[PDB]
């Protein structure tokens, strides 16, 4: 239900008349949304009217004399946005497009009313907006369709723009990053009033500090935290690979090592084989290595931090999975790859979230400070300090976790 109930049905019946058919369940979802003045990630597959959704808001808004924007990767889905529209708009209207291979009379056209205001929707390309970031932040759109994710997160610029393209002043853009930087969060000024910003889809590859302007400011993540963690993260400031030893001696078994590179990993596989322990890798023969772990029959297991790893992601065992050890923070840091990779140790099993534990050996206390403040403003956890971390009682959790979870 929408409470605002009235502009809901005034959409949805608008929605059904032009475009022909009813709203689809992820379109009433995001509906119920624009209605009510909220931007939003289009967490949604391909094909289920994304474009179609963003392009018939724009026409809603239109009618009340709202201007919109259109933004895309390509210059034929800016051409076929353009003659759709066009098709469905009334005589009121005012829509324009652009791209490079355009004619000269139609680019004149754009740039006359673009600079004179004299417009109700724009469509252009991701490319146009690189091109013209200085003018597009001189101008506030009521609506923002993003359809490109990688090119608004690519620069860091890109999204002081598309803030700045919903109407929020760079002063307040700077003053919120200077204050999300110190690790605190910003409270937006409420009568400010934001445009609605809609980013089509969720990068699978996200990088970077300024993502989270989005969470302060229109009070959405365009990242895809997990739901929740049980985690507790430690870190040693050292390579002690006797200090490793002495570790895997209490926790023994379910153990997932990552190494920066796969050289330092051979390394680590020596000495450990060297001292028989039940160890085993994974850049050579990972499906046989993981089911032999996976069954019991290895104790610990050996990999590379990769974003999108087999051993970092792929692997789902919370059961199997108890203690993930880093030899070296992820380069970057990369956070989203140490977050990915400390997760195995902690999901859902039969109605418990299970008890993770995550051993950073870090030596750099630049490296170590950096990777610190990333994890809390993302995941909300933090690290703490060896002398902290009480080894019998975390072993405890972690078993009696996953009794609970037989229960």
């Amino acid at each position: 239900a929408a409470e605002f109930w009235n502009e809901y049905e005034d959409f949805r019946s608008f929605f059904k008349k032009k475009f022909g058919k009813d709203l689809t369940g992820y379109q009433r979802l995001w509906a119920k949304r624009i209605v009510q003045g909220k931007s939003f990630t289009m967490v949604a597959p391909t094909g289920v009217g994304k474009t179609t959704f963003g392009m018939m808001t724009a026409l809603w808004l239109a009618r009340k004399g709202k201007k919109s924007a259109l933004v895309f990767p390509t210059v034929t889905l800016v051409k076929q946005t353009l003659e759709r529209l066009q098709k469905l708009a009334d005589e009121k209207v005012k829509i324009f497009g652009f791209y490079s291979s355009m004619k000269k009379e139609e680019k004149e056209k754009f740039e006359k009313s673009f600079e004179e205001d004299d417009y109700h929707i724009l469509v252009f390309s991701t490319q146009f907006v690189s091109k013209n970031r200085e003018k597009l932040s001189q101008k506030r759109f009521d609506f923002v369709f993003v359809d490109d994710v990688d090119a608004v997160l690519k620069a860091s610029r890109n999204i002081d723009t598309l803030l700045m393209m919903v109407g929020i002043p760079e002063e307040i853009i700077r003053k919120a990053f200077s204050t999300i930087k110190q690790g605190k969060i910003y409270e937006r000024p409420k009568n400010l009033k934001p445009g609605i910003l809609v980013v089509s889809s969720a990068t699978a590859k996200p990088r970077g500090i300024r993502p989270l302007l989005f969470r302060d400011l229109l009070n959405f993540t365009v990242g895809r935290v997990s739901v929740a963690r049980n985690i507790t993260h430690v870190r040693i400031s050292s390579r002690s690979k006797e200090k490793l030893v002495e570790l895997l001696e209490i926790f023994r078994d379910g153990i997932l090592i990552f190494a920066q590179t796969e050289e330092e990993g051979k390394e680590l596989y020596e000495y450990l084989k060297r001292f028989k322990f039940n160890v085993g890798e994974t850049w050579s023969e990972f499906e046989k290595n993981f089911e032999d772990f996976k069954v019991g029959k290895i104790n610990i297991l050996i990999g590379v931090q990769a974003y999108y790893g087999k051993l970092t992601r792929g692997v789902d065992l919370p059961e199997r999975i108890k203690y993930v050890i880093f030899w070296g923070t992820p380069s970057g840091p990369d956070v989203y790859t140490y977050i990915q990779a400390s997760g195995r140790s902690s999901r859902i099993l039969n109605g418990v979230l299970v008890k993770g534990v995550s051993v950073i050996f870090e030596e750099d206390e630049e490296i170590f400070e950096s990777l610190k403040t990333r994890l809390l403003l993302i995941a909300e956890e933090e690290i703490i300090e060896e002398a902290e971390a009480n080894w019998k009682e975390l072993v405890h959790e972690v078993e009696e976790s996953r009794r609970r979870s037989e229960r």
